[PDB]
């Protein structure tokens, strides 16, 4: 049952009654918001019978003081646990209407206000008391890492201490430049996942873009492809006995389907804010489908550092993708531009609160900024909505229409089954966007391997993950924890088992040459670059 930390960080009551008087006392200096917790609460008092049947372990800035003076606290966390526990029991019995739960949230902005440089003058992260969003009466608190020298326990997401990348355990900050050396980098980044020749496009995109802005903030931008996979989408039961039983189409469509995130640095951690699955229809693809891609997905966490490049950042990314998918061989996009229902997420798991879910006008509207803009660069001939294309095109047949996975339209079909197709097309027309890479011959060959990724294989996987392991996107601090695990997931989950080969002799070697400038210079000397045994 007993643990042992030799050189253990011991706060004497005074030490620590020093250092906590102040904040406890700039509560009490809030008249007359400090008022109703100045002295413990009395149901008798206020003709609050119930109020020990809610408030089961009530607190107060007296209790707090007692304790504090007849030296009660022995490390500050039970002083900042027994505060919130005050402020916690008000915004609970209090309705959100109420004066003493605005009195409270004023004392509490205080608290955070002093609280948070008095813990890190004390060889701490934070004073605040954290827990997780509501999943599905009790909630799940954040985890805690202990300092393997001093002991002092930090927040792990304060800290950004994951076991898997330092297993020789967690030594705080301070500790390490006592010694002299510091922390050990972090193998498992964003830059560090492999490249892919679409990834490298879309970076060179953003990068020079950001490159031309020099802005402040900007943190450079690193986005990867992390699954790439050959899926194949088979036509539903309804529409498949009426053109599948004779020959008009095929019983399946073959796309490749590819993950892809974007990452940026913020205080030299890296932050996913971009995400997108898409859908990529070959020359070899039967009609509708052949030669067409389909975004299947889109979702995006607003923490990008210059907040006024980022929507400049995620259009750049959009354009990089259809510059690519053009000059490789592919001739038609296909965006089903719809926003996620409330309280729903496409990508990343916890949405912050305070961003904004786009209205369905303004999400076409910036699609159709992005692609007037993209048109200008001579990277798009024209677009057009899908009616005014089933028109200009002349479509007569349902078989015309390019049937995707998990798209509006292939579902629509199978609800025609009892009996006006038309007329659903225009009703929502702005929704469905057809876009040109060519106006109007040699097959498409994706130069990139495929990525097998369990967890990007399909959007409910990340998702799903993230909800159990707690990886929320909801604040910049729990996205860069986020991120630091999805992270490590993406580069210890690889399902790919690498086989290297050398370039001029192409052979299988296990003992070779590599140059610290090419993409993946592998040489057998059985060049003018440098290169390092390997
Ligand atoms: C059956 C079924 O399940 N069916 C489903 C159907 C699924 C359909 C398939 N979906 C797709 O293919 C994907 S198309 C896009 C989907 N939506 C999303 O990506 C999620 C929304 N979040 C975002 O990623 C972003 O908003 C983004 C779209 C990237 C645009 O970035 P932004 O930078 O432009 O921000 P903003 O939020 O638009 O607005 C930018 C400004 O507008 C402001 N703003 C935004 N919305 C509002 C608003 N509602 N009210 C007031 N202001 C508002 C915002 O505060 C901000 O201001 P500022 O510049 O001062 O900061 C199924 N199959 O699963
Ligand atoms: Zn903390
Ligand atoms: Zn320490
Ligand atoms: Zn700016
Ligand atoms: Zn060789
Ligand atoms: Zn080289």
């Amino acid at each position: 049952m007993g643990s042992s930390q030799p050189r253990k960080k011991i706060f004497k009551p005074e030490e620590l009654r020093q250092a906590l008087m102040p904040t406890l006392e700039a509560l009490y200096r809030q008249d007359p918001e400090s008022l109703p917790f100045r002295q413990p609460v009395d149901p008798q008092l206020l003709g609050i019978p119930d109020y020990f049947d809610i408030v089961k372990n009530p607190m107060d800035l007296s209790t707090i003081k007692r304790k504090l003076d007849t030296g009660q606290y022995q490390e500050p966390w039970q002083y900042v646990d027994d505060v919130w526990l005050m402020f916690n029991n008000a915004w609970l019995y209090n309705r959100k209407t109420s004066r003493v739960y605005k009195f409270c949230s004023k004392l509490a902005e205080v608290f955070e206000q002093e609280i948070d440089p008095v813990m890190q003058s004390l060889g701490y992260c934070c004073g605040r008391k954290y827990e997780f969003s509501p999943q599905t009466d009790t909630l799940d608190p954040e985890p805690f890492v202990d300092c393997k020298e001093c002991g002092r326990k930090m927040h792990q997401i304060c800290v950004l201490h994951y076991d898997i990348i330092w297993p020789s355990g967690f030594v705080c900050d301070n500790c390490l430049k006592k010694t002299g050396r510091p922390r050990k980098e972090n193998k498992f980044s964003a830059k560090r996942l492999q490249t892919t020749r679409l990834g490298n496009h879309l970076e060179d995109r953003v990068n020079k873009f950001l490159r031309r802005q020099n802005h402040p903030e900007a943190g450079e931008v690193f986005v990867r492809v992390v699954a790439s996979s050959d899926k194949t989408v088979e036509v539903k039961p309804g529409m498949k006995s009426r053109f599948v039983d004779s020959g008009e189409m095929s019983e399946s469509f073959p796309y490749r389907t590819k993950a892809l995130f974007a990452f940026e640095e913020i205080d030299g951690v890296d932050v996913c804010f971009f995400g997108m699955h898409v859908q990529e229809y070959g020359s070899d693809c039967p009609p509708p489908n052949t030669r067409r891609v389909y975004i299947s997905y889109l979702d995006s966490i607003h923490f990008f550092r210059p907040r006024c490049l980022r929507t400049a950042v995620y259009h750049e990314i959009l354009i990089g993708y259809l510059e690519y998918v053009k000059k490789l061989g592919y001739v038609t996009g296909h965006i089903w531009a719809c926003p996620p229902s409330e309280g729903d997420d496409n990508i990343f798991h916890c949405h912050p609160p305070d961003q904004k879910i786009p209205k369905p006008k303004r999400l076409q509207e910036w699609y159709k900024k992005m692609l007037d803009k993209a048109f200008a660069e001579r990277i798009i001939n024209d677009y057009k909505d899908i009616f005014k294309q089933a028109n200009e095109d002349r479509l007569t047949s349902a078989k015309e229409l390019p049937y995707f996975e998990g798209d509006f339209w292939p579902n629509v079909l199978e609800e025609s089954i009892k009996e006006k197709l038309y007329a659903t097309m225009e009703k929502h027309k702005e929704v469905f966007f057809v876009i040109h890479l060519h106006a109007g011959q040699p097959p498409i060959v994706d130069p990139d391997p495929l990525l097998s990724c369990d967890l990007m294989d399909g959007r409910d996987a990340f998702l799903t993950l993230a909800r159990d392991k707690h990886w929320e996107f909801s604040s910049l601090r729990r996205s860069k924890w986020s991120t630091l695990c999805m992270l490590v997931e993406l580069h210890t989950q690889g399902q790919d088992r690498f086989v290297y080969t050398c370039n001029e002799c192409k052979h299988h070697v296990e003992t070779r040459w590599h140059c610290t400038v090419c993409e993946d210079y592998d040489l057998c000397i059985n060049h003018t670059h440098k290169m390092v045994k390997w």
